[PDB]
């Protein structure tokens, strides 16, 4: 078998992005200044981070282990806890003692056959009592939300129609059903997408089967009241070409970034309208909803090229590393039209930006408030010189956090310092009272002068500044998603403005 | 009540010395270098770890909590284990989130009524299938070698005659004995000393009750074929200062060190001698033993003033940080004697050394090899401009092992760089039939680069080189005393040469 390797080597696995892999408890953090004590509920994350050195060298950053963070908050106390999710991969690996799955979302360099290849590392969402943790190519596994163990693959009671789940279902506050999808839905290279809801108590509700004009990366997608849209990042999948050894993603500069428009409840497969939106990178939803007229805001990241620089084109050609600048754009769709390329989309703001979040209780509706982490460049927000020998590479950056207000057209930035980068925040309702928007921010930061992270909690009346500064003796390697649980809230979700 | 700091501020919790407290797992730990496969077994280490912030301002390193780590060895593959002890402190400091305890053995300082104090946070010991958490105020708590799991305080099935149990028992390697006693044996201020033993099916064999001269600190004590020996350091114990909010300990210029003698089978508490050395610190015993003539060999670490200069004497006086060696002292002493004056022991090497351990193998009996922390201050060996604004303070620094044959006179030096310094050391043998001093060593290492801590491997063939390093992402606080217990052997400890 390829060697197994007894220590990380590669820029991936280099200082702030060496991995830790422990599981465990720590107590009561450390915390500068003052934690809100009517602030109750838990900050879940996760982070992909190897248990084991990869075989394949320069494994990039999205096919590591997923290890779930919780911050349990309580009358201005917070504990951690940590843990490995118990995907099949992670448990043969720990069996084994050595690495096993091969490239990211490549079956045909696996060392033994994986029925289900899932890290679990791109997002963690709370639903009916568990946590989920969500991979695009696979199921969710599910989790307890107190102690962490992993219950297993999960199948909604034999309900799942799809061999694949979004790592971005959304929450209807309204309805409050969870809104889904799965790409590549009937396996590897497949232009299947199927769409389906689930009511809140459980029942399976839609389940559309619909076909991509390519076999292109749906990360994300968008929920309106009564609409459902998958922008198509143009990374295109090749099976034969995977068959070879070589990568699932390719860059296709031939093609536009489509936008599908589904009928949200009733529809059939023909039903949906691939609109072509100029050529570019599909980037996160902040969120979408239909105005006055019907027609839908679609607000979400945006860039010219390839984001993912690392899966070039089939001549190897894309940008390179920080080239590519993401912004907020506004697209605006008509289902009734049958004019299928759209405008050049509207930006609302000039930051490189990325991991947008709204008030989750406007959901799919008018939001007027956007959260969202930014790259400035300006010179000395950032003290490259410093954090750059010290970060590793992978993993995308963020040296701040911003808040737009969209009514007065308002921007806060939140710069936590020169020497630090911060994750995607979450953003917590002051109480159920609140305004939109109105209560606390918390965002994970990697401080490259301790080499530790801190987590930051922000309030909105004034996101410049630290209310409370909580201080972990450990790195957590910079992560993907996270979500916020109340205790006030009884299904895990807040309620609807 | 006094108010409880929310982080940790003070010399004594700063750069390297700042607590973690991070409890739980890191498996397959990365190796540079090779992890000798024929090793199997479990290295236990604790360390003093304060899980909240003190009240007292500058609390000692010996009052923080206990935390034990082990270290799992099997094919060259090793993995960490990490847990508090459940002592009554832990537990009801963490259901009041904040300190409750006081000063070092100052129940009249303590916010609440405890039945027991101890911070288990001494040494960690193998006895009958559970490990014995070890702390000089206290009985042992009790632990599962496997989980760290925390049974509860220990008394030997009812059996524990002294309030009070060493951290330093010794084990008979022929006899397979558990000798112990403790000091202070009927509470504070007492000068009642408990000297008794356990056979290896757990039943109590001997029970002495003797007087101290002083209420004096005895940490260690020595054990022979036919003797138990008492050394008492300087520092004395007054309980009408306690109440008032001092010092359990105050050194005592006017006194010697006193060395007591007691026939180690059937004997009376008047049968004790109490001999008088030069007045000096009784540091560790690495080991004693009877010669050809009848005679006690003691073989220890002494200094010729207080090494724990925070408890000086009542008027202030005192050493400064850093100004007190201790040597590698013998010490000959005849249970026949009358003559109580000791002469001036002869010293076995130059080296600023403490935390000397044998081959235990010859525990009681004859030993030739030593191996023990050395603090070389020659320029170049540590460099102090880079490690001191880092270390903190507290905890007594060392930057080398040495490996003494007493039969050649041999030393060898063990350095693990100028930015490291070590714990104390464990001796493994190399298999079951191997010669007295004949395998591997093992050391923790603060690394003041990476701010990270490493386990070493050494052979005794060559200590001057790592057989493997064994690299940790997380700081391990320097800490206390350690063991070895090998699959091999049965109940946990060596077979006698
Ligand atoms: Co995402
Ligand atoms: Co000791």
């Amino acid at each position: 078998l390829p060697p197994a390797p007894r220590y990380f080597q590669g820029e991936n696995t280099a200082g702030f992005m060496r991995p830790v892999r422990f599981e465990g408890d720590i107590t009561n953090l450390e915390v500068v200044g003052e934690i809100p004590k009517s602030i109750e509920g838990t900050f879940y994350r996760v982070m992909p981070e190897p248990h084991l050195p990869s075989f394949i060298p320069n494994d990039p950053w999205f096919n590591g282990d997923g290890n779930i963070s919780g911050f349990y908050f309580k009358d201005g106390h917070v504990d951690l806890k940590q843990r490995y999710v118990r995907t099949e991969k992670f448990v043969r690996e720990a069996e084994a003692r050595r690495s096993l799955l091969g490239k990211y979302r490549n079956r045909y360099t696996d060392l033994v056959e994986f029925k289900i290849r899932s890290t679990a590392n791109t997002n963690i969402v709370y639903w009916r009592g568990q946590l989920l943790a969500l991979k695009e190519d696979s199921p969710p596994y599910a989790m307890d939300p107190e102690t962490l163990e992993t219950f297993g693959v999960y199948d909604f009671d034999g309900q799942l129609p799809s061999l694949t789940f979004t790592a971005h279902p959304k929450f209807d506050p309204v309805t409050r059903e969870m809104v889904c999808f799965g790409y590549e839905a009937k396996g590897d290279g497949t232009r299947d997408i199927c769409y389906y809801s689930f009511g809140p108590d459980g029942k399976i509700a839609e389940t559309v089967w619909l076909v991509s004009p390519v076999c292109g990366m749906i990360h994300d997608f968008a929920v309106t009241e009564n609409f459902v849209i998958f922008p198509i990042i143009p990374l295109v999948c090749d099976v034969e070409r995977m068959k070879q050894g070589g990568d699932h993603w390719q860059w296709d500069y031939s093609i536009p970034m489509y936008i599908g428009v589904l009928p949200r409840r009733g529809a059939q497969g023909s039903d949906v309208k691939w609109f072509e939106a100029p050529h570019g990178f599909a980037g996160h939803v902040a969120n979408a909803f239909e105005d006055d007229k019907g027609h839908i805001q679609l607000q979400m990241a945006y860039a010219k090229d390839n984001v993912f620089f690392w899966w070039p084109d089939a001549n190897g050609k894309g940008p390179r590393p920080g080239e590519v600048e993401a912004h907020f754009a506004n697209f605006v769709l008509d289902y009734q039209s049958d004019k299928l390329p759209l405008a050049e989309p509207t930006y609302l703001v000039d930051d490189d930006m990325e991991f947008p979040r709204i008030d989750d209780r406007v959901a799919t509706r008018k939001h007027k408030h956007t959260f969202f982490c930014i790259f400035d460049r300006k010179p000395g927000v950032t003290d490259f010189e410093f954090v750059m020998p010290r970060a590793g590479g992978g993993a995308p950056m963020s040296n701040g956090l911003a808040h737009l207000n969209h009514e007065t057209g308002d921007i806060q930035r939140y710069l936590p310092g020169p020497r630090k980068l911060t994750g995607e925040c979450i953003f917590i309702p002051r109480n159920s009272e609140a305004a939109e928007g109105d209560g606390y921010v918390m965002v994970l930061l990697a401080n490259y002068e301790d080499m530790c992270s801190e987590l930051a909690v922000l309030d909105t009346k004034d996101l410049t500044n630290e209310v409370a500064l909580i201080k972990l003796p450990v790195r957590l390697r910079p992560g993907l998603h996270g979500n916020w649980v109340d205790k006030s809230d009884v299904d895990g979700h807040p309620a609807p403005l």
